[PDB]
């Protein structure tokens, strides 16, 4: 919600491609993976954002964000929906962990 790191996206700006690796563990298998990957990255493209989102493993998902203006709202959805496990942003020292 309000604790989304606005600092990094507005300070970097110019549409910096930030890849985000998400660990997801409501299901300690690929079930949360599948749930999240298909529903989210399906809607991640359905809401026409310019991103690449991947099935990267059992209890591992990604949303590779590009426009520099939408990732941490998505982060809020994650931990409201994947049960709530782990978000890892790309870059050095994220002030919103």
């Amino acid at each position: 919600g309000p604790g989304k790191p606005e600092s990094i996206l507005k300070m970097t700006k110019k549409g910096k491609t930030l890849m985000m690796f998400v660990t997801v563990s409501g299901n300690p298998t690929e079930k949360e993976t599948e749930e999240i990957t298909s529903l989210w990255q399906g809607s991640l493209f359905n809401a026409n954002y310019d991103v690449q989102r991947f099935i990267v493993g059992s209890d591992r998902a990604i949303f590779m964000l590009r426009d520099g203006s939408y990732a941490w709202e998505i982060k809020d959805f994650l931990v409201s929906q994947d049960r709530c496990a782990e978000v890892t942003l790309e870059g050095q020292m994220y002030p919103g962990k």
